[PDB]
């Protein structure tokens, strides 16, 4: 009994969410299996004049609401139980903000730091020719993810425009494109502006004046850097500690993220930054801040580091930062914590706004996008917040209640489930 299946863990969270609601037992077995899995063979021609064949997947979970939406991963540790896990995870993220979308994910088993520039062109174009049968502007809409760039999503668009012969809105087949091929403004700061909005609305309900409190960030990714910065410019937070894979620093007087990022682009890591103390990743989690925002890795909170954490808000930004073993041990502490797929929902809503502009054909302005981003993210938090205070459940579990009940209500109306 020594095993951890990544897909079967994503089913066992759905069975836990079937007890806080009244759902039919004939539709509960529908959401445990994705509806159309493709596993294509993707041949590229190398630089040496030889041919290699990589395995590429495409998993569409549930299109009951509309088209399906999901990113594309390039990683050598890919499996079918890792794509089917995130594909059944994407449907509870695009339902909770009430978008007409369904889940999905795709991936290729490749290592992208051992392919040159002209070899990535012959892989990203060769992935589209193999799954053209199951994508489209109204069927399946890809997106960028780990080890993909918006440079690459421009290439997949061009190989779609050559197959379709331009008989349709070909700019809407993919989001996260560059600015001058049919992309949207305000896209690079989506997951930051999605997170910092949910930090404000939670703390306004917790009733703490943030203009004078502090914050700590574990990890220094691109969504990790702007999380600290847009808490300083817009919110008013004091960023006191950062970290990465090597080490971490801490300063009790605020650290300006522009000068800090100039260090990490210069040296190997954040080590020996002036006006701080070079510390570790474990002691950073038990610091003293107003809100802890993990955004680096998964399952950093386990059973042995559970009750040492000293914070008021745990902004779940990364994909499942807390294990279910330690969520209840922190629940009795009186710690309000917005969930994982309610904080990073900003990366989908701005990705939805690039799909609206490409279908109609009329591109919006920058502030008009960022003004409608609050309307989605503040409303979708208050629909969860009133549910939690009236049913006495953890907000990790309370978000799953409205997420299934929007999808199950659409499966009952398309005739898919009678009971």
């Amino acid at each position: 009994m020594v095993e951890i299946d990544p897909f079967e863990m994503a089913v066992k969270q759905l069975e836990r969410a079937a007890q806080y609601m009244d759902i039919s037992e004939e539709a509960l077995e529908w959401l445990k299996k994705p509806m159309r899995i493709v596993e294509v063979s993707v041949p590229i021609e190398m630089d040496d004049g030889s041919v290699k064949v990589f395995t590429g997947f495409r998993v569409q979970h549930n299109w009951a609401r509309g088209p399906t939406k999901g990113g594309i991963r390039w990683h050598p540790a890919e499996t079918l139980s890792t794509v089917k896990a995130l594909a059944t995870w994407m449907t509870w993220k695009v339902a909770v903000v009430d978008l007409p979308y369904g889940g999905g994910k795709g991936g290729i088993i490749v290592n992208p730091k051992e392919l040159s520039e002209r070899e990535q062109e012959r892989l990203a174009r060769a992935y589209i020719r193999a799954v053209y049968d199951v994508i489209g502007p109204w069927t399946d809409i890809p997106a960028p993810d780990v080890y993909t760039n918006p440079k690459i999503m421009g290439w997949m668009m061009d190989e779609y425009e050559t197959i379709m012969r331009r008989k349709g809105p070909a700019f809407g087949v993919i989001t996260g494109k560059p600015l001058s091929i049919g992309g949207s403004l305000g896209r690079g700061t989506a997951t930051a502006q999605g997170a910092i909005f949910t930090i404000r609305e939670a703390a306004k309900a917790l009733g703490i004046d943030l203009k004078g409190k502090k914050i700590a960030v574990q990890g220094y990714g691109n969504a990790g850097y702007y999380t600290a910065k847009l808490a300083k410019e817009q919110l008013g937070m004091t960023v006191v500690a950062v970290s990465d894979s090597r080490g971490g620093i801490y300063n009790p007087d605020g650290l300006d993220p522009d000068e800090v990022l100039k260090w990490k682009r210069e040296h190997g890591s954040v080590k020996d930054f002036p006006g701080a103390t070079n510390i570790t990743n474990e002691e950073l989690l038990e610091l003293e801040v107003d809100v802890l925002a993990p955004a680096a890795i998964e399952e950093v909170i386990t059973e042995k580091n559970a009750d040492n954490i000293k914070a008021k808000i745990v902004a779940e930004v990364a994909n499942g930062p807390v294990t279910p073993e330690a969520d209840d041990i922190l629940r009795e502490k009186g710690i309000l914590q917005i969930p994982d797929f309610l904080c990073n929902a900003g990366g989908v809503t701005v990705s939805y706004f690039e799909w609206v502009q490409n279908i109609n054909g009329y591109y919006w302005t920058e502030e008009e996008v960022r003004e409608k981003l609050d309307k989605k993210m503040t409303k979708a938090f208050w629909e969860v917040y009133n549910t939690h205070k009236d049913k006495n459940i953890h907000m990790r579990d309370a978000a799953y209640v409205v997420a299934v009940s929007r999808v199950y209500q659409a499966m009952k109306d398309r005739g898919w489930v009678k009971k």
